[PDB]
C-alpha cells in the first residue's frame, strides 16, 4: 500500500460565501451576541491563500457591556469523516496582537450529542514558525488530531477565548488598547478535514 492525505470537505471552508454575503450562512454557525455582551462575529476582507474573506472574532471597541467569558466564534456540523480514523482539524488563525495577545483560539469538535471529542488551544506566540498564509501572513495553521470513533458527523468549532490562563479584571481589559484599538480581535481561514487512507 501508499499512504495519501485525503480531505473531507468542509463548506465554505474559505469563507467565500460567508464574505460574499455579509456573515449570512447556513453552514457556519456564528456565536455572537454583540450588543448583549457576547462578542462579535462578521467578515473581514482578510484572508489567508487570497480566497474569499474570513471570520473576523472581536469585542466591539464601541460596546460597552462585554461578558469577556463569551467565547465568540463559528462552528460547523460536518458529515462524511470516515470512521475510526483519525482525522487531522486544521483552520489558520490570524491574531495580530503579538505575544502578549488575550486571545486564545479554543478549537476542537463535539460529536452529535454535544460531548467533546477533542479541545485544543493556540496562542500566537506559539505559531511564529507555524506555516502561514501566503496572502494574509498572519494567518498561521494550527491543527488538532482526533480520531472519530463511530462521530462520521462532527461540529467543527473555533471560538475566541479572553484572558484564558490570567484574572485581568474587565476593567483592566476596557482599558487595554488590544480592546480599544483591536476589538480584542481574531480572524479565521482555511479549514479543513484531512486523513491518511
Amino acid at each position: 500500500p501508499t499512504e495519501v492525505t485525503l480531505p473531507v470537505e468542509v463548506h465554505d471552508a474559505q469563507f467565500v460565501d460567508f464574505r460574499a454575503n455579509s456573515g449570512t450562512s447556513d453552514v457556519w454557525v456564528q456565536h455572537e451576541g454583540s450588543s448583549a455582551g457576547f462578542g462579535d462575529v462578521g467578515s473581514s476582507g482578510d484572508n489567508a491563500f487570497g480566497d474569499g474573506g474570513s471570520a473576523r472574532v472581536r469585542f466591539k471597541k464601541d460596546v460597552f457591556n462585554h461578558d469577556f467569558s463569551a467565547l465568540p466564534g463559528v462552528s460547523q456540523v460536518v458529515e462524511g469523516l470516515p470512521f475510526n480514523t483519525d482525522v487531522t482539524y486544521s483552520l489558520y488563525y490570524c491574531d495580530n496582537k503579538k505575544d502578549d495577545s488575550l486571545s486564545t483560539l479554543y478549537f476542537g469538535a463535539r460529536d452529535i450529542n454535544g460531548n467533546a471529542i477533542t479541545e485544543e488551544y493556540a496562542h500566537v506566540k506559539d505559531l511564529s514558525n507555524a506555516p502561514q498564509g501566503t496572502n494574509k501572513t498572519c494567518f498561521k495553521k494550527v491543527s488538532t488530531t482526533f480520531n472519530t470513533g463511530n462521530n462520521g458527523s462532527v461540529e467543527l468549532f473555533a471560538l475566541m477565548a479572553i484572558d484564558v490562563n490570567g484574572t485581568m479584571t474587565e476593567e483592566e481589559i476596557y482599558a487595554s488598547s488590544q480592546f480599544t484599538s483591536n476589538e480584542l480581535e481574531v480572524r479565521l481561514d482555511e479549514f479543513s478535514l484531512t486523513y491518511k487512507g
